[PDB]
């Protein structure tokens, strides 16, 4: 696992700095009405055998949320998880799954992928959802289940959570997460599923505005974890446990 | 499951119930050096396909010293009050294997999932397996069985236990109102837990010593041997789908 070095962190920072201006956070000619399928992608990994991992890509119909495509792949991960560097951990499995989907079911290719974690909501504005979106020329949305703290942007977990609870007291369900250093919205803390109090954090990935991203995440919501994410995570994990 | 099979099972339980020993004899808490666990994981995709697991942990340190899993073919479905006939054969198999491989690790008592004396015919799976194998067993159930014929109702017991908790207690006697006898003990031994588990005497051990041993096996809500047996059985089952 000896991939993370000071020099590797420097290289990763550099690549992120050159990519960040390529991330598009607007819809262009894309709209919610064009979404017929939504994709998911995830990676499960073994703690017993560190090399052993399984990627999974799914496609669900929109808005019915019915799974129409699934594939898992035994993969060897190139670097461990390090916050702010998830992209370098899952870019290759993603590209491989995507290429397989395009060769197998090109007409099921989704108009947008939901990816675990952040997109624009990132210290260098280049989270994994955005990174994978730009490197594959695919529309992506970032959906994170926990909040990343960014001191350099004035984003603190306790403050965001307390602001969101104060919002809930008024009946709201969406809260803009803001960088005080750049005076911009990074993400949206949202609560769409019933019987849920813990928000999830949606950020624009690539080729999609934050607003359209949130609408798509709402349309994908049955429970707290949107369906494409739920399915990719489930099948990747199950296959990993089978071969572990 | 047919009427005749139910009749045969009732008859076997009626014949076994009087062989159950609910006293310690020459056994005491100070003799427990190892505690056994055992469980079976089923697949809902494939009904015959199952995996048994037997574990042995040191006492009171709760350190796992033995584990084994076995692919099993189930003989009958689950039907409440008849759990024993579903797992008697896998248990015996694991037990014999343990005795053959590590005879010096044979435990003085097994914790078994479900009830012992706390049963319509006073012969739950823990007692049944204990007597048919001449081993000391304790019944540990994670949910409450209702026995209307003994006056045991879930809402009443749960409400009684919550009223007890509001006073700081952690043990509630479960009694038959028709036979005027103690059936089980609703207990709370783990910290940060409010949901009781239900301990009944299995075989060759009193209910009071049983509860003492269950307390000794408690780190979290599910006592360690049960937790471990379920853990390994489930993992191995997931390996074979
Ligand atoms: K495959
Ligand atoms: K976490
Ligand atoms: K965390």
């Amino acid at each position: 696992d000896n991939k993370i070095t000071d020099e590797q962190i420097a290289e990763w920072n550099s690549k992120q700095e050159e990519l960040r201006d390529k991330i598009i956070r607007s819809d262009g000619d894309f709209s919610l009405s064009k979404v017929k399928y939504v994709g998911g992608f995830d990676v499960s990994y073994s703690k017993i055998n560190h090399e052993l991992a399984v990627s999974c890509m799914v496609v669900l119909s929109y808005p019915e949320m019915k799974q129409v495509y699934m594939n898992t792949t035994k993969v060897k991960l190139s670097c461990p998880y390090k916050s702010s560097y998830l992209a370098f951990r899952e870019i290759e499995p993603f590209q491989q799954e995507l290429q397989l989907l395009k060769a197998k079911k090109p007409n099921l290719e989704p108009q947008v992928f939901l990816l675990d974690g952040n997109g624009f909501f990132h210290i260098r504005r280049c989270g994994a959802a955005s990174h994978l979106g730009v490197l594959s020329n695919t529309r992506t949305i970032g959906v994170a289940k926990s909040l990343i703290e960014i001191p350099e942007d004035g984003v603190k977990k306790t403050e965001v959570i307390s602001q969101f609870k104060r919002l809930r007291k008024t009946g709201g369900n969406e809260l803009d997460i803001i960088s005080t250093e750049k005076n911009e919205v990074l993400a949206k803390a949202v609560l769409y599923a019933p019987k849920v109090e813990k928000p999830i954090f949606v950020s624009a990935g690539h080729k999609c505005s934050l607003e359209t991203a949130a609408k798509i995440v709402k349309g994908c919501t049955k429970t707290r974890i949107p369906e494409p994410i739920k399915m990719a995570n489930k099948w990747s994990r199950k296959e990993l446990k089978k071969i572990e």
